């Protein structure tokens, strides 16, 4: 048998806010976090906008000295992680520290740090590379530094599954608890790839919206005028906890994590198949994992990146999985507002899925002015929709055809 | 309920050979794969040698047209995975493709590729970044590309836990099979961090041996004259298989994976604790997971990186875990010959640990001329030691204080 896993703590940096409640306020108001990128000459780039974290103050979390050693993606990961642990009320002791672990991931990791040390290397040679280059850039250092700061001796690892990282991180952390490898996990992801290499690299593949005249309208999932995703920065962290452990200490429980699904498309390196067969197997895997019938699903936080082939694939996959219930559930893309946080996308979207359960509201898909051919589901166009939500899904479909689905249910 | 997991296939690129048997012959004969690096000018660097993969032909596996788009770490990952799958005898069909997944990891991933595209961005501009920069560089694309070429639709993911990556990838893939998430997994890791940023960054931290005048003698685990690790490239892949699934198809079984441990040190970003307390916790978890008396352990493939603090920490951990039996078992570091493959270290060493079981021989620790203070165990100095091996343990320890132990035993 399996132990039940609940959410007792959440943390976030997003383009909408420096914590969960500010971010969630933005989401329910349909506000965009997308804007031209500042303090960076993007003259030579086809995309000049994205979702930046605005007014982040790392000294709320770290000494200036410890922050100087760590890539922005690590700083953002630690910020969400510290918020989430604080939010949980959890007290680490010698009696429980071996039962508390971390799985914070990233899709792309330390590009900004890699960029600046490349500058040093090419200009002045290798003796100007920072001593903290490696440990300050590698993806497992959010898990590493958090475990050191809080004395966490439980399973300590990091996933990197591109745009699926946060969803897989939360899911596999839930498995650790369910099968008794840990009582508590801090799970999620962080990302900061709005450097030249990120904007340039995605730009070279012509994957990015180039709607530079109206950045806030760039991200328009399922709209006929969409022209690729918007690159965004930030982090999500959840405190995952065994139910009896949560009840014994009187924790506030936001919701229950009931289901986790994984699948591989085995199709293309960057493009999903048109019928979304892989996303369909992954959602079916997640519902079977949760012992739920597709009919019980009320809300889906779509991957919904605003790529032509991705958006249409997800519709095909929802209609395939849900049949005559596909129109009854509400499905929205909060990427319409946040843009695509890549490896942190699944983390902040799991948090939005949990908050949809708490507040009984489907977040909007903003900019959905002209649904495309066969995009005829309840996509929650323009404005938030209060409704009954007992069961919420969060999907992530990333490069390499790697898919994740989380299933959350109301707890009472 | 928890299923048993066996090894039915292995594959490798190492500094000692372009497959497993050629690499293993090198291990048993005490041959070094460490040499001055030829693929770049290192005159400005304080370390000018490492374990290069010699004479690698990507056209044994992939079209030149596809290989051109991929970092060497992905090429090396695919080579090893392809070897392991062929070696397994497994045939992928519509009946089983949903039950076969892949977990191939990396510590750093496509650093060469990111550096070269960084040079294009800085010298010319963003218009010269390869359209293949992202899918050709990010860590999850070994798993991605492998699933696309073989049609693997099972769990598809990648770990990045620095020098522990290979051990964690193999352990967590076993858990997937153990718990019914898959019946087959291709798991391990790949690394190619020998670019300017890699040799420069580890150099900046003064973590590397600078024995440039005698590179084959640089890697000297537990030797009093050791001065840091030797940086090495390559890949290890194993096919992990549910036992009854293996029995049902008449698979050749190399050995059984009976134990997996993880722990965090929660000590330091980069230094291990002198007492090996996190390594001891990790091995004890692994031995309890295997249902073993620690006196059943015959052979340990140590992390044994040839750092002053790392090597002594391991002795202390082994003495704390095994007490008087610490004097009866054999422990060696194959990093004495291969150098440190970082994220691939745990993958190649898991394979050496299985071959130690097949051939009943402890590989040597070469260059152990003057064992250091307290390094008084059977460290198999100089020469391979034929001996009874029923149970073999493989340890990895990484930046972030992240620990992994694998336990293998002979299968009857
Ligand atoms: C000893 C190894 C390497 C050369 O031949 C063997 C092999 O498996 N080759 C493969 C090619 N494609 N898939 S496997």
């Amino acid at each position: 048998s399996r132990r039940r896993v609940v959410i007792t703590g959440m943390g976030m940096l997003s383009p909408l806010g420096l914590d969960v409640p500010s971010s969630w306020e933005g989401i329910l108001a349909g506000r965009s976090g997308i804007a031209p990128i500042e303090h960076m000459d993007l003259s030579a780039y086809s995309t000049r906008f994205g979702g930046s974290v605005k007014g982040f103050n790392v000294e709320e979390y770290l000494s200036a000295k410890e922050a100087r050693k760590l890539d922005l993606f690590i700083q953002y990961g630690l910020a969400a992680s510290f918020q989430a642990v604080r939010d949980s009320g959890l007290e680490v002791t010698d009696a429980n520290r071996e039962r508390i672990g971390v799985s914070m991931g990233s899709g792309i990791g330390g590009l900004t740090n890699i960029e600046n040390n490349c500058r040093s290397l090419f200009e002045q040679g290798p003796r100007r590379i920072s001593p903290f280059f490696v440990p300050g850039s590698i993806i497992n250092m959010v898990s590493g530094f958090l475990s050191i700061h809080l004395g966490l001796q439980g399973p300590n690892y990091a996933l990197t599954t591109a745009q699926t990282t946060g969803t897989h991180s939360i899911g596999m952390a839930a498995r650790n608890i369910a099968y008794g490898e840990a009582d508590v996990m801090v799970a999620g992801g962080s990302e900061m790839a709005a450097c030249g290499l990120g904007l340039g690299g995605f730009g070279a593949a012509r994957a990015l919206s180039t709607r530079n005249d109206e950045p806030t309208r760039a991200s328009r999932p399922w709209d006929r005028d969409r022209d690729g995703f918007v690159l965004s920065d930030g982090s999500g962290a959840l405190v995952l906890e065994e139910l009896e452990h949560a009840r014994a200490r009187g924790a506030r429980i936001y919701a229950e994590l009931v289901g986790f699904g994984m699948s591989g498309d085995a199709f293309h390196m960057t493009a999903p198949p048109e019928d979304g067969a892989g996303a369909a197997r992954c959602m079916k895997n997640a519902l079977r994992d949760a012992g739920l019938d597709p009919r019980q699903v009320d809300y889906i936080n779509a991957h919904g990146t605003s790529t032509p082939a991705g958006d249409i694939a997800e519709i095909a996959a929802v209609k395939s999985v849900f049949g005559e219930h596909a129109h009854a559930l509400s499905m929205s893309s909060t990427k319409s507002m946040t843009g695509h946080l890549l490896g942190a996308a699944g983390a902040v979207e799991a948090i939005f899925s949990v908050l949809a359960l708490r507040d009984q509201v489907a977040p909007p898909t903003i900019n959905l002015d002209n649904p495309d051919e066969g995009c005829d589901l309840d996509l929650v166009a323009h404005e938030a929709k209060p409704r009954k939500i007992d069961v919420a899904l969060s999907n992530s479909f990333g490069f390499g055809g790697t898919n994740g689905t989380l299933v959350f249910r109301r707890f009472a």
